[PDB]
């Protein structure tokens, strides 16, 4: 229940519920000896259990995560509020730990340090330490060097192209033949090549950018009465999509249909998607209807392609300088959110005063309520001009106290542009360097979930992956890496001598 | 006329590499340093409000022109006018015309909500967060520039 969903303790097998039905030994006390101190909140017992026997880092992994799972239960029943802060105090020190440890190692070897973060965990419910790190939101451990660079390497595939990637890869895709000339690492060569992450990510990349011309297209030019083909492939690439996020929902952790849709509506792009595809929904059944309901269906259309323009960003957050600058984007809309909300207060006072001076005589009507807020709106941005408002009244008669209006501008104009605009450039400027820190780390975080993803995903793009689909029905009746990595015994051993003299080199550095 | 036009191209080129010229001085060499790399953080930041710029364009021009034959002056209606918008030229009159009056366009009283939320990005976020990347790293760029320099 601490741990996770997906975990498995080896106390609830059924083999261990036969040895204990009638009721030996353990082959690792030190874990279930540091597990116990751990619940029982003995910080020094499990420091001391955490240094003697192997799989020290997965053991240090494990404890931030449980300590963690307690301080949130323990805060969940409303406790003392200190025992909250020693169960956060005590994760931080694992998590340090278990930090300082994958330094050492990968200073020591990098090799082995990257065989210490893939081999399968039989004591740990078959699961690798990134799981580990992932399932605890350790965001400073996959973010070190070789945490990244693992995952550039189960992000690469099966080839060894490091130079210039990405150019090779498209010219791969739109040329078959040229597929056969790049270094592999040690007929299968094509599924090797159309099974790698990257692959995939471009072939689903040029799939939008052909998407996204074709809906350009048909929003560009008239529409007729009956869709032409470009929205039909449209119309097909949506329905596709929406059929392969359905899949995506189905086959998701929990066992419960209503639960998994709140675990995948967690993140903001699948809300996003689902409302713009209701919204497609939407538009495309008013467009097979008379003149005013396709002329509706067509205004629909055009949102939602502002809406499928917007999630370029989605694409671009690949790049690593597109990434961190979007995050930084976020964080600072709601800091210009805060102050146009100031702004918003000015502008309504001056829009309100000069709409009362200027026209006195006006009835009831809801262009009142527009005029307030457009043209000062539209002033501030270099609109300035100066006969539309206080106008020069052969002369029309001057309005009582229309001489009120030039200064009451000019006084709006001041703290608009000379002071809220500074005051919020300087907010942004001595608030940057923790932001842009902050989004460093989270997209070396977000990285290892994007592998992911695109690692369980079908090969064929949504225009096309329709045939994917029907193969997975077919197969209905019916992870040696990317996740994992099998090794034998004799590895295992070696790996275990290596991380002991990691550990042990690493206490004997820190008391030097 | 051609050869004429290929003369106006080249002179701007001559004019443009003065800055060699410049770069002897003490304090003119540095500062065209930090334009060459400054230079590269406002590509980054101008892809971005291009994907805006050409959101904005498509859906207005989708909006306002409904029956219009597929011809390049399409192309061109996307990206001129939303790029002239946001340096000043922010005529109210010829975006979202008052439509005695002519018929008034299904869904015409988007355009400008879309060009309020358009102006607010990229006047007041994006511009501004390029302040701040220019801010926070010149020190760096400075003494690179002077080293260089030398
Ligand atoms: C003198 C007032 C006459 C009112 C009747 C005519 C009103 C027409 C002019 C409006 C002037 C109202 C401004 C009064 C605000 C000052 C309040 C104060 O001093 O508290 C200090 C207050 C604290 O005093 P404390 O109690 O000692 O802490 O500090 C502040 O909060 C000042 C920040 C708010 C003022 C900035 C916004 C001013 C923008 C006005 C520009 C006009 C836009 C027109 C379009
Ligand atoms: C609600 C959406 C309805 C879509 C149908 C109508 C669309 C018309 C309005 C377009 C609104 C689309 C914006 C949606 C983007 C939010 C995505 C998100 O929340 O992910 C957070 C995302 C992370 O969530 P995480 O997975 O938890 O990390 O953080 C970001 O990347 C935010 C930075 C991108 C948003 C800044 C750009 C917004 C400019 C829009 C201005 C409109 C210009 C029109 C001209
Ligand atoms: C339509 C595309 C829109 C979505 C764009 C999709 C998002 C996107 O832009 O891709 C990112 C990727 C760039 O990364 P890519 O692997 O190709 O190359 C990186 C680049 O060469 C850096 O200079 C390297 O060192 P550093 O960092 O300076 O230290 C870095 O090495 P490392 O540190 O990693 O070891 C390299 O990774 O691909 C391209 O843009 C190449 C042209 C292909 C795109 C151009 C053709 C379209
Ligand atoms: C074309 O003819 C229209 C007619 C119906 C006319 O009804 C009128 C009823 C009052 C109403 C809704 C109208 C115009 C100004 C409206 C004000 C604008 C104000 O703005 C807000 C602005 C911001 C707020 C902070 C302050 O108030 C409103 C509370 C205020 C506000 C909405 C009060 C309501 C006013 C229209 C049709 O019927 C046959
Ligand atoms: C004067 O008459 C011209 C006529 C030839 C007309 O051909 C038309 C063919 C479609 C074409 C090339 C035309 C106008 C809009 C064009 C779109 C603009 C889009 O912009 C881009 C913008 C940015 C992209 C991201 C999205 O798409 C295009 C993929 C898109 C684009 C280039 C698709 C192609 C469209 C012209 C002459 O023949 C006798
Ligand atoms: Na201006
Ligand atoms: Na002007």
């Amino acid at each position: 229940y601490l741990m996770g969903g997906a975990y498995r303790c080896n106390y609830t097998r059924k083999r261990f519920r036969t040895l204990y039905h009638n009721l030996n030994h353990f082959p690792f006390p030190f874990h279930e000896l540091m597990v116990w101190a751990v619940l029982m909140k003995r910080q020094k017992m499990a420091l001391f259990f955490w240094q003697h026997g192997e799989e020290a880092m997965a053991k240090a992994l494990v404890a931030c995560k449980l300590c963690k799972a307690m301080a949130h239960e323990a805060s969940e029943n409303d406790m003392v509020d200190d025992i909250s802060q020693e169960l956060n105090h005590n994760s931080r020190d694992f998590g340090q730990l278990a930090v300082e440890l994958l330094d050492q190692s990968y200073k020591q070897d990098e090799q082995l340090a990257m065989k210490l973060l893939t081999y399968e965990l039989k004591n740990w419910s078959n699961a690798t330490c990134l799981q580990l790190a992932v399932a605890a939101k350790h965001r400073d451990f996959i973010a070190h060097t070789c945490s990244q660079m693992l995952l550039t390497d189960m992000w690469m595939g099966r080839l060894r192209m490091r130079k210039n990637s990405g150019l090779k890869v498209i010219l791969g895709i739109l040329l078959p033949p040229s597929i056969l000339s790049l270094e592999f690492k040690n007929g299968r060569k094509i599924y090797e090549f159309y099974n790698a992450p990257i692959v995939k990510f471009w072939f689903y990349t040029l799939a939008y950018i052909g998407y996204l011309m074709l809906f350009n297209y048909i929003v560009l030019v008239k529409m007729e009465r009956w869709p032409s083909t470009q929205e039909w492939i449209v119309i097909s690439y949506i329905f596709t999509l929406g059929i392969e996020k359905m899949r995506e929902i189905l086959m998701s952790e929990p066992g419960k249909l209503l639960q998994k849709v709140k675990v995948w509506l967690q993140e903001y792009w699948n809300v996003t998607d689902l409302i713009a595809i209701l919204l497609f929904s939407v538009g495309m059944i008013l467009r097979l209807q008379d003149q005013p309901f396709r002329s509706d269906g067509r205004v629909i259309y055009c949102v939602n392609i502002i809406y499928w323009y917007i999630r370029l960003l989605d694409i671009f957050g690949v790049n690593k300088y597109l990434g961190p600058y979007v995050m930084m984007i976020g964080k600072m809309m709601i800091d210009m959110m805060y102050f146009v909300i100031i702004m918003l207060v000015v502008l309504m006072s001056f829009g309100v005063a000069r709409q009362a001076i200027l026209f006195p005589n006006e009835e009831p009507s809801w262009k009142l309520a527009k005029n307030i807020f457009y043209m000062p709106y539209w002033m501030i941005y270099g609109e300035v001009f100066a006969d539309q408002i206080d106008p020069p009244c052969q002369l029309p008669p001057c309005k009582t106290g229309a001489w009120i209006v030039p200064a009451i501008m000019a006084c709006y104009l001041l703290v608009a542009n000379i002071l809220l605009v500074n005051l919020l450039i300087a907010v942004f400027n001595n608030t940057f360097f923790e932001v842009k820190s902050i989004s460093n780390q989270v997209w070396k975080f977000q990285r290892y979930q994007l592998i992911m993803t695109f690692h369980e995903r079908p090969v064929l793009p949504p225009p096309l992956i329709i045939f994917s689909h029907m193969t997975m029905i077919f197969q209905h009746v019916c992870r040696d890496y990317g996740l994992k990595l099998f090794i034998t015994d004799d590895e295992l051993k070696k790996v275990h001598d290596f991380e002991e003299q990691c550990i042990e080199e690493y206490f004997r550095e820190k008391d030097d």
